[PDB]
């Protein structure tokens, strides 16, 4: 009888947290990614076209996170709507008006539609089983404070210790038996700076550390978790055309390195041609936020069509990509065509917990960036596309933005 | 003590999953069609009236399936709203914009109401009495895809096996027992092609038979449960004026025929007169997307009022018109003026474990198009309307669409 | 343990029905009517002004009705939106587009708020306690035909008996004990016409009797329950100025009348003077919906303040009313000034199950119409305010609509 | 046996009631305010930014309030929308217009996302762990009736006792162990009034004492619990610029004070300087709502930057200004420029039951005021930002409203 009034307390306050979408418990993470074969379309919002005329926010870095129950689209934006004077964008990104909010996945982001989780000109989220974490990190450049927020209610801050920005992934943070894991940078964008990687319990911060990275850039990083440690592919905006990528476990062990493949990943970039193990220096300078799945000695690597701007995209499976320096690879799928606009992508998982399959899935995002600087408007959006990996048939295509510019707030 | 550890384990496990809308019993799918006498009118979404100001999707195909829980109303947009320059509806059917969406049954078809769904150019949609399974083909004609998704995860994906436009019902699956069934079509839309027939089981095709049907033409066909089995009632776009049928068991082992009677169902078409139970070849070519029910050897047919024009909507019962070929009737209700425009129309059944009753109740919605090409815009959209069945006193009228068009964009 | 198991699964079906919020047990419907001293006022949803730019819908009849967990403003509309062209009113109230819909009390009635319920021109909704009731007439005035839904599914439908205009409350019916009372009328609304009362449960009729009624005329009933029978306060709009009533038991054995207080209660209407309990001829052609409740042999009224147009709104306490004939009366609770718009009026009623009082609690709505005939617009459409009975300390003052005509849409 | 009836009946209600978001257990509030250093920033509307376009109501006072589950901005709109016609100002506070509704924090105030609370031109709102308990105060300004409701039915009125514009807190009233607590002011605004202070319990006004504070003057309280005691931060708009403040314990025994610091919190004040435990008459006619927060003798201040105006905001810890008169503090955190509006400010709290703390969060909202008087609009309206106390590192800003004024309605 004691038993039994045991599980039905338990179980009743499951039920009760269950009724706000709270889950009882946390991602094991243990699981690694699953054998695919290609990338089946999840999800478009087409969130420019319906702005022409609907109230949508000008948005940027729509990156999809996902529970036990959902995924949703996390993005920031300046408080502006498309078609509005407000989304002028004499505004810097860094704003004390950005904020972090959410809505769900394949709906245009809307004021009566998105949820708010937090003031950030630059952010992250993810999700433990239990509740959502959101990192917001806004404030002046010279002392900007992360707000460490765990089911909505503030649990921790951060403040730069460079006094040089700080700024994290803009995607999706990592969680693995109930810890999560995120990377943050402090210092110049252009040169050598500071890296740290958090481990972050219930919304605390329970462990740091800095990486020892003499020659190598770490920006907006792509982490997601395989096989009980981290995996986590970023961007160099200093010197690197090739991806940067850290990789550590839940005690922040961590190895360091660098895409090897001849198959670059960064953007701008060389043409195709001789990879290397170290920071490829030619046409290395600044970047584009992207991500990558390391698959043994093989990677499957997202990256924009164009060499020099951010036109199109295609994923490349290159089965020694990882470790080997050659510019051939098996397979490429593309997503769009690159006489359309991309941007920003990045990776996003799906847990057992959620899918009910025995691995890890796999999946990105992609942001397809639409006004300045390369089109005359005065603003500057993105909307979204979604593909998860699938061990079945697949095709290549393409799925731009699709919005004719200018609109009539441009005139 | 053991036995009551299992009922409340299991019991609340169920109620965390109901806490989503999740089920947990299959629909049986056993019962037979109720006895009907007419069709009481259901909803009416206004969608276009509403969309002359609202935020409105332009849409096409607003068919209907309904869970355990809830009836909605999926749709195709092409990711535009009405009276925005982006519906103008150069962009042709099948595009990388258009998606898959769903709004409760009623209201009208907007951005802040609808839940995406998949990226789709031709879908199908239905719930096992679990979970939503969803279909939605999207990529190039020569080699499309349509990704599965049950409860929202990619479960499976089919690829053209003819490389010619694969293509499906753009009406509800039909489940019996836990599993799902759709038929698709590759290949001409004016000649013969290729038909298929899937058994789905949690969003994973379990199998499939390709039907041996020299003559026939299977497009968007709308499906029913009844007694076990599956009928579908679908679109000769090639040379028949008269509507072909398959049904199946669970095994997928397959009937074909086409509905005999002078009552013939599609659109364009002859005058009413001796009816075939082959291919009607008279005006037969084109079509429009179509269902009727089967009550032995008699049928309800749905069908415009036009022979030659997509104009008006009427429910006729012959209680001989399945097999026999004689254009006499019992019984017409009128749906929609002639004077009036109609469009496609599809079924949708409401199961025993939604209603209450021991009986399977059929349902039918009609999408009222306005646009072009008859009229002179920019944009093409639908509005639905949606009847069910009853065994009581019923009556004949005209809910057309209602809009007062050209709209502003269109000047 | 028998005993458990079947608590258990009892309790476990009365959770999951009440996650999708269906109720468990019947309103009982057997307590008096709470003694009050005044109206505090409920609600105000300012839907007119709002609408000057939201998307808020043209309305009529906004009345109010409330379950164990929400009270909903239920509504009329013809599919269009304040500010649009197809605002204007020159469709007639009966026709193909008007719907009945609900929003939660207080709000603007939107098509991102609104959930559909039927399509009508002439409606009624209440809630026995665990499910929805609503009745939507459409059709032909020759042959309309009312849907009832019980929890949305269509449960049975009433087809005109007199081939004249079936019509019915235009505010909340009455439900005591798991059955739901109410009246509807088929005739002219000129002259002598037939008035029925239904008994429905689950949403079948289980019995109606038409009221032998000689020179009295019902529509449009205010109904509500009192002590285990139904008390309904009508119009008269064929030739009387105070109001008929109808009251009955739940085996429908009923009693009819007129409120006999000199303070006649319609609109038009005369002066104050001498009334009678038989039909006041004097300015009785046409009417106003409306209602009263029943205090022992004192009634309070709520009417217009203008004998002669739908202007101001005012709650009397007349302590004689319901039985003499005198004009005098006790207490005048003003609530909308003459100077301004009014319109229809109904009751609403607080169950205990909601409450948790140990009485009926009375609450009205009136709606303040605006647009034509009486404004230079296109349109007409009426806003609405809400007031629920207290044993406390009130005041009167005036919550007019307060929107400034005309429209944009007007010039 | 028995027992495990008895918690399986009493679990399972629990589970129905917290099915429509209604606790089980009340706040305590006999926990101690948390030892903080700093601020980090919780939330920001972008109110006015997104109401250029969007459909967002023109509000005043948008205070938050939290429950067990979430915290909400409550505001005061007079039923109008930006950048329409019937925002223009000519309106007075005190409207029949005017109404209490709320919104989830951070989202911009929309008819489409805000749920309708009470009809008031000046309102209170509270949660006592089981139901959310709302007082809204409407009427005319020699009889104005305050509406009292829990979980959304009228539970009591409080009609006013000296009939001069009966007028409460404008921000969340203090809840401790089941009873809530709130301040409430009747008489003149630029001479001695009546104040009381009231002990509610399930919506009924259960005990009341009028202070008894010659010379003193409490507008707009800011109450918060701490140890099971209530502090109220007030404002003085006859002749203070230091702020009231009343203590009260849950028998609604009081203390009454002036907070002593030369760091004067209202505006207009004079420049810092000696301050007074009594009236500061210098600059002390008018004022603004805010807050502050006691610490033994040290007190957290809200205040604006300028003198003179309602510009800037910023928050400043003195460690012995709640007792003594100097005007040297210890930090001062910034948190908007005083080249940027701000306006009304109030304090808000997080409880263990929420936040999982052995301590009171204290929080604080600031309005940010737009248009008339100072600017050439039409309209006035306010966007809000949050913070809550934290002991960890934080940073100053300035995080201002960012609307371009006149909007499109104003030229
Ligand atoms: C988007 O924002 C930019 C930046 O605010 C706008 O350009 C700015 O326009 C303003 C007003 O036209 C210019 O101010 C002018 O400055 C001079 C100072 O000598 C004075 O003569 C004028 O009275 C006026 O105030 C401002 O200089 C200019 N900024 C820059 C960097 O050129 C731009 O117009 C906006 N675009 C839109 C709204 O489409
Ligand atoms: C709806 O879409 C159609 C198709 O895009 C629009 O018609 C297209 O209008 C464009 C721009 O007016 C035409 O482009 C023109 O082409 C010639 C090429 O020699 C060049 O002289 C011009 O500079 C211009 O770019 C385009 O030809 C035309 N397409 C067709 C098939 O006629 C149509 O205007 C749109 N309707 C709207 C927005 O109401
Ligand atoms: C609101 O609706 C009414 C009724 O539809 C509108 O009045 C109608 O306006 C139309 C078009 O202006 C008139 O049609 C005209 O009829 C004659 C037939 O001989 C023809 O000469 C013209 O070509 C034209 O089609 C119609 O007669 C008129 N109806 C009535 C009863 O007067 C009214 O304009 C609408 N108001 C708005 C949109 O503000
Ligand atoms: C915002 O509201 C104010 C107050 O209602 C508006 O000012 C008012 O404007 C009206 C109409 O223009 C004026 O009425 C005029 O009054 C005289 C009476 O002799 C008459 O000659 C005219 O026919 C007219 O009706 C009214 O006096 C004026 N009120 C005040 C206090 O000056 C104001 O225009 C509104 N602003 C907007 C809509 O931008
Ligand atoms: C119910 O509670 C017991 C004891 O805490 C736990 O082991 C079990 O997993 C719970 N069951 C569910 C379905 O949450
Ligand atoms: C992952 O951890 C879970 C914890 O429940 C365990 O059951 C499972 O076997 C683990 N899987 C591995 C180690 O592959
Ligand atoms: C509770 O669980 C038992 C055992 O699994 C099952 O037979 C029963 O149907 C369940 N009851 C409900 C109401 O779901
Ligand atoms: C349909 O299947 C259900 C399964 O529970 C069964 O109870 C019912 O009798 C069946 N009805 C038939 C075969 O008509
Ligand atoms: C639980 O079920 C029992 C048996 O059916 C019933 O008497 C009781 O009222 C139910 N309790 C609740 C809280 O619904
Ligand atoms: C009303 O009916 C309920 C049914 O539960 C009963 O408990 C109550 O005493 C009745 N009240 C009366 C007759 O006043
Ligand atoms: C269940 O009910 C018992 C008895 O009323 C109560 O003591 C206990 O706290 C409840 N448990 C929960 C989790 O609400
Ligand atoms: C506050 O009251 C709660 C009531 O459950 C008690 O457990 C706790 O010890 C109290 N805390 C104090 C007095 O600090
Ligand atoms: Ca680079
Ligand atoms: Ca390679
Ligand atoms: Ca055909
Ligand atoms: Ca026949
Ligand atoms: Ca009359
Ligand atoms: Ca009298
Ligand atoms: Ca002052
Ligand atoms: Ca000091």
């Amino acid at each position: 009888a004691d038993r039994l009034e045991m599980i039905i307390n338990d179980n009743v306050s499951t039920i009760l947290a269950g009724g706000s979408g709270t889950g009882s418990v946390t991602l094991a993470g243990n699981s690694s990614l699953c054998p695919i074969s290609g990338w089946a379309i999840y999800s478009k919002d087409n969130g420019i076209r319906i702005g022409s005329k609907g109230d949508v926010f000008v948005i940027r870095e729509p990156f999809i996170s996902c529970s036990h129950l959902e995924c949703r689209t996390f993005f920031l934006t300046q408080g502006a709507l498309l078609n509005d004077k407000h989304s002028n964008g004499t505004v810097k990104d860094r704003s004390p008006y950005r904020t972090l909010m959410s809505c769900p996945v394949g709906e245009a982001p809307s004021p009566y539609n998105s949820r708010f989780e937090s003031v950030a000109w630059s952010a992250s989220a993810c999700h433990d089983g239990i509740s959502w974490l959101t990192i917001g990190i806004s404030g002046p450049d010279n002392g900007a404070v992360a707000v460490v927020k765990y089911n909505g209610i503030i649990t921790d801050t951060i403040k730069s210790w460079r006094n040089n920005i700080l700024r994290t992934q803009e995607s999706e943070c990592a969680c693995v038996n109930g810890s999560c894991f995120t990377v943050m940078t402090d210092g110049p964008s252009n040169g050598q700076a500071s890296y740290k990687i958090f481990k972050i319990e219930k919304g605390k911060v329970v462990k740091s550390v800095e990486l020892n990275a003499p020659n190598y850039h770490y920006e907006e990083c792509s982490c997601y978790p395989d096989a009980g440690d981290i995996m986590c592919v970023c961007r160099d905006n200093w010197h690197g055309s090739n991806r940067p990528w850290v990789s550590f476990n839940q005690n922040l062990e961590y190895q360091i390195g660098y895409i090897c493949s001849g198959v670059f990943g960064d953007n701008p970039r060389p043409n195709d041609g001789t990879g290397s193990c170290s920071p490829m220096s030619s046409n290395g300078a600044y970047g584009v936020k992207g991500f990558s799945f390391k698959y043994g000695n093989g990677v499957w690597i997202g990256r924009t069509k164009s060499t020099s701007s951010r036109s199109g995209f295609e994923m490349i499976w290159d089965p020694n990509g990882w470790t080997e320096t050659d510019s051939s690879f098996s397979v490429k799928q593309d997503i769009v065509e690159i006489t359309d606009w991309s941007g920003y992508s990045g990776s996003f998982v799906q847990h057992p917990e959620m899918t009910g399959l025995d691995c890890m899935r796999p999946c990105f995002w992609v942001e397809l960036i639409r006004g300045r600087p390369k089109e005359n408007t005065i603003w500057t959006s993105g909307s979204s596309i979604s593909f998860c990996g699938v061990n079945s048939d697949t095709v290549g295509w393409s799925w731009p933005d699709g919005a004719e510019l200018p609109f009539t707030i441009d005139k």
